[PDB]
């Protein structure tokens, strides 16, 4: 219904941002069903450029579950139709008592997550690092994910962190026992962790929030606004250092660090993957590693799509400074509650958060030099 999707724009060469609303082969996008066609394409646009492959859901997945007090173990098993097999045991903390009747609703926390988590919700820690490590460019293609489908397979860690996440999705809808409301899922993570979070919800369309949390370069920044940023004297992690500090991307990428404006998309449009589904992201000024001008630019820009799609208030951000790197401020629970509130919890809570100290060091955000498309009103 979507036609052949691209994967690839050799001829693609676009300083400022992609725009969101614009096919590869240059039809507008017009109605809101389009979002679900252009979503469908940046996928392939990630994976080709940065992100490698992610595999489908395997022939072979198989859960059980067993709880002790008030701990859940959700035993998976995924198997590849030439008999070959992993395993991994990720464990879920509960509130006690009667849960709601469609069972409690849950975040995946990246190993644990840094943001306080509600008490009427679940907690599912997941040992991503042991999906696919990320101690350094050392690392390539190791962890459980490539003991099933090959450590030359392209995939980076974080997409084969996402495949875990999805492996994990199957497993609860496949075990009702574990009294989770698998509409009502989602999933945070921290620094690199928050990296891979914003990957999942991306990719993972079962996810109802997503929540980033100082995730910079390679999460909720976006490639071309950090590369003007380190040009101009701000100390950031760019792309052409990241990709030689650890296995967050595949090395298909290592041939676009150089090269940004032939990339065909940017993190912008990786984060707008999460439309219609609801997301909130937190940055900290306090850290120019973390590239703070680009985070607001991108996610400024990833915007438009929830503004085009006449969901604005489905996508949040706030970035301030004052605190160490992945401390949780208490000045920002009132933002992240309101959307937990909402979107895993179905209260009324109002959710217009969009928010920043504007301490970008050397240089400042220009909405005009990056985003070029104005914002149509899908119908
Ligand atoms: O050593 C790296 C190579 O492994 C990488 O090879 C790319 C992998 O993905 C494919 O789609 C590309 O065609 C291929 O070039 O190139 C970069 C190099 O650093
Ligand atoms: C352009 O590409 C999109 C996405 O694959 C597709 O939905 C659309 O039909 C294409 N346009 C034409 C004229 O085929």
């Amino acid at each position: 219904a979507c036609g052949a999707i691209a994967s690839t724009v050799p001829n693609y060469n676009n300083a400022k941002l992609p725009d969101p609303f614009t096919f590869a082969n240059g039809t507008a996008l017009r109605t809101k069903a389009d979002w679900s066609c252009r979503r469908a394409e940046i996928s392939a646009l990630i994976q080709n450029y940065e992100a490698g492959t992610l595999p489908p859901k395997p022939p072979v997945v198989t859960a059980s579950f067993s709880k002790s007090g008030n701990t859940g173990t959700l035993a998976i098993t995924a198997g590849l139709s030439n008999s070959q097999t992993i395993k991994f045991s990720p464990t879920i903390s509960y509130p006690s008592g009667t849960p709601p009747a469609n069972g409690w609703p849950l975040i995946i926390a990246y190993e644990g997550g840094s943001i306080p988590i509600p008490a009427g919700v679940a907690t599912l820690t997941y040992s991503n690092s042991d999906m696919a490590q990320q101690n350094s460019a050392s690392s390539r293609g190791q962890g459980l994910f490539y003991q099933l489908y090959g450590s030359t397979h392209s995939a980076s860690a974080m997409t084969a962190w996402v495949w875990g996440v999805s492996r994990i999705i199957d497993a609860l809808e496949m075990t009702p026992t574990a009294q989770i409301n698998t509409q009502r899922i989602g999933v945070t993570g921290c620094a690199r962790d928050g990296k891979g979070a914003l990957m999942a919800g991306a990719f993972e369309e079962r996810i109802a929030l997503t929540i980033p949390q100082e995730s910079g370069s390679g999460g909720d920044a976006c490639w071309r606004l950090s590369k003007y940023e380190i040009d101009n004297g701000n100390q950031v992690q760019d792309a052409v250092e990241i990709v030689g500090e650890n296995v967050w991307f595949s090395t298909n990428f290592n041939n676009y660090v150089q090269k940004l404006p032939t990339v065909p998309e940017d993190h912008h449009l990786l984060a707008a993957m999460v439309a219609p589904r609801a997301m909130i992201s937190f940055e900290n000024t306090d850290y120019l590693w973390l590239s703070p001008m680009s985070s607001f630019g991108c996610m400024t820009a990833a915007h438009t799509v929830w503004q085009g799609l006449g969901i604005a208030d489905s996508h949040g951000f706030a970035q301030v400074g004052g605190h160490a790197h992945c401390a949780w401020p208490s000045s920002l629970t009132p933002q992240l509650n309101a959307f937990i509130n909402r979107f895993l919890l179905d209260q009324s809570a109002t959710t217009n958060v969009f928010t920043t100290n504007n301490q970008f060091g050397k240089v400042q955000w220009n909405a005009a030099n990056w985003i070029t498309w104005t914002t149509p009103t899908l119908t």
